[PDB]
C-alpha cells in the first residue's frame, strides 16, 4: 500500500460495526478495521464475516488482527484470507519472529508492553514491518500501573519513554510512525496540542478512535543561527 | 521469596546497626539489611557479623551486598553463607555476567552507572533475577554530574530516563520493579508525589531510607472512550 | 589528545574562515574546525585548502568532517593527511562500522539521526570513539519534523530522549559527552540554564556557534539523608 501518500487521520472503525464502515472511510485518510479490543470477544465471529462482507478500499485500510499466539489471530488470518486486504496491525507486538510469522503480509506493529518497547528496534527491523505504532493504556495496564496521564493530562514519564522510542525505531528502519490515541474526545485542546507536537518531531499519523477527531488532527499536521537542517525544518513546514 | 505478596514499603537498615533490626522489622513490608553504602568502610565486618547475630525473618529480608568484583562483595557472601538469606541486592550492577555469578541466590538488581542503565535489559534477563532498582545519586556521581534533581524538585532528564528504562527492563522479564529512594526524609509532600506516579505506572515497591516514609509509601499505592486497557487500570485499583 | 584536560567551552569555526581561526582558538577551550555543514558545498574545496594552509594548535583541535559514504568525506581525509589533526568528529554516525573506518584517527561520534541514535552503545562502544555528541536540529529534519523546542523553549520529547541516551553511552564506554549546540545565539539565559544543567549530568562539554557563548558556558560549569555518592557531587562540585 502507499499508507505514506495517504493524509495523517487514520481512524479505528470496530469491524463488527459494517454499518459504519462507508462513514470512516468517508471521515478519515485510512481506516483501521479493528478485530482486537475494539470488539467484544462474543463479537468477533460477526467482525470477521463483516470483513469478508462489507469491503472498503484496500490501499486505504489496515486491518488491526488479534495478538500473537492467540486463537483470536488464527481465526482472523482465515478470515483475511477472504479478503483483497494485505496490511495489518498486530497489537501487543513483542519480537520480530511475531512480526515475521505474518509474512507476506505488511505489518504495522502496535507496541504496547514492556516486553515490545524494549525489543522496539528488532520489531521494527523486521522485514514485513512498515510501520510502528505506540498504545499507553495497554503498557500502563501490562506495567501494572493504574493510569497513563499526570493530573495535568501530560503522559507521565514511561509513557513519554515508550513513545520516543517508537518514534526513533520506526525512523530508524523508515517505517511509519503512528502517535497513540487521545482517548478524552471531547478534549479537543489536548487532542491538537498532541497532534501539533507529533507532526513536529515527525510521526506520520495520530490515529483517531472518534470521526471528530480527524479533521483536528489533519490541521494540527498543516504548519501554523540557521544551520542546514533548520532549512530543511522550513522545507518541511512548506510541504 | 514470595517478595510479591508482601506490601510495597521497603526499607533500609545499615547492618551494623543490629539494635534497630528489630524495628525495622516492624516498621517495614521488607527489609534490606544494608553491607553496601549505608555501613562505613571500617564497620563492614561488624555489619557482616550483626548479620550472622540477629536474624530476621529471611522471607522479608533481602542483603544489599557490594559491587561485583570488589573485596567486599567476597567477604559478604562469606558472611551470609552462615545465614539462611536467599536474595541480594547487587549495587553498581552493569552486567548480565555480575547477576550470573551471584547463582543460586536470587538478585535485585541495582542499576545505578551509566553502563547498568545501557544494559538493564541483559541485566533483567539474567536467570537469577528477580528484581530490578534504580539508584539517581549513584547515577549522576558516576556520569561526573553534581546533582540528580532540578531546582523545582522534579529529577533531572537521565534520571527520569534511567527510572524508565528499569521500569520496562523489569517488567519486560517479570522481575519486581523498585523505585528509587527519596532522600530528602522530611520532605513527606514530594515523597507522597513520587511514591503515587510509581504506583500509577506500575512499580511494585518504593524504596525508604526512614521509616517514617513506610506509611507514606503504603497509603500512596492504594487509590484514592473506555478500551480493554482502561477497564484493567481499574481492576487494578480495586485491587 | 588530551581533550578531556580542556576547558568545557568548545567552538565551531567554518574551514572556509581562516581568517577566524585566531581567535575561535583565543576564545574557545577547544576549537572544531568544520568541513561540515557549517560550510557550503561549494566552498568545501576552498576549506580543505585553509584547513592545511593555516594550522591550529592539534591538542586542542578536533575536524568536523563530512558524512560516511560520502565523496565529501573522502576528499576531507584526504586534505587531512596533509595536517597535524589526530580528532574527527563524524556527523550523521550511524553505526560502529562509520567509526571504525575512520581508524587510526580518534572519533567525535556526532548522533543526530534516529539510526544512530538506536546504535548509540555499538557506536559508543567502537574502538577509534572518544566522544559522543548529539544534534537536535538534524535529529528533527531526518525524523521529519519541523522543530526540536517547545513554545516554551524545553527540547521536545524525543530530542530530551536522545541527549539522555547519548550522555549514558558515552558515559558507559568512558567516552567525552558532549552537549548540543544552543542555537539562539543572543539568548544567553536559555544557554545559562542548559549549560547548568548539562554540567550538572555529567556532560563534559557544551559546544558552542559563537565566541560569545564560551564565558557562559565556562561560569556553568563551576558551582554557584546523605549517602556516599552525594558527598560524591560535593567532591565533583569542589573540584
Ligand atoms: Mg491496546
Ligand atoms: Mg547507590
Ligand atoms: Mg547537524
Amino acid at each position: 500500500m502507499n499508507l505514506r501518500a495517504a493524509g495523517p487521520g487514520w481512524l479505528f472503525c470496530p469491524a463488527d460495526r459494517p454499518e459504519r464502515f462507508a462513514k470512516a472511510a468517508a471521515a478519515a485518510d485510512v481506516v483501521i478495521l479493528d478485530l482486537e479490543d475494539g470488539v467484544a470477544e462474543a463479537q468477533k465471529p460477526a467482525a470477521r464475516n463483516a470483513l469478508r462482507d462489507t469491503p472498503l478500499d484496500p490501499e486505504r485500510t489496515v486491518v488491526r488482527i488479534n495478538a500473537g499466539g492467540t486463537a483470536d489471530q488464527a481465526r482472523d488470518l482465515e478470515a483475511l484470507a477472504g479478503t483483497a486486504y494485505t496490511t495489518v496491525m498486530l497489537p501487543k507486538a513483542e519480537s520480530a519472529a511475531q512480526v515475521i510469522e505474518l509474512a507476506p503480509r505488511d505489518v504495522i506493529a502496535l507496541v504496547e508492553t514492556a516486553r515490545g518497547a524494549v525489543c522496539a528496534a528488532e520489531i521494527a527491523a523486521a522485514d514485513p514491518t512498515v510501520g510502528m505504532m505506540w498504545g499507553a493504556e495497554d503498557l500502563i495496564a501490562t506495567l501494572g500501573g493504574s493510569s497513563s496521564r499526570r493530573a495535568d493530562g501530560a503522559y507521565r514519564d514511561v509513557a513519554r519513554h515508550v513513545r520516543s522510542t517508537i518514534l526513533l525505531a520506526a525512523s530508524a528502519f523508515g517505517r511509519l510512525a503512528l502517535d497513540a490515541v487521545h482517548l478524552d474526545i471531547l478534549d479537543v485542546e489536548g487532542l491538537q496540542e498532541e497532534a501539533r507536537d507529533a507532526a513536529a518531531v515527525g510521526f506520520d499519523v495520530t490515529v483517531c478512535i472518534h470521526p471528530s477527531q480527524i479533521p483536528v488532527v489533519r490541521k494540527a499536521y498543516r504548519p501554523s543561527m540557521v544551520d542546514s537542517p533548520v532549512l530543511t525544518h522550513a522545507e518541511t513546514m512548506l510541504r
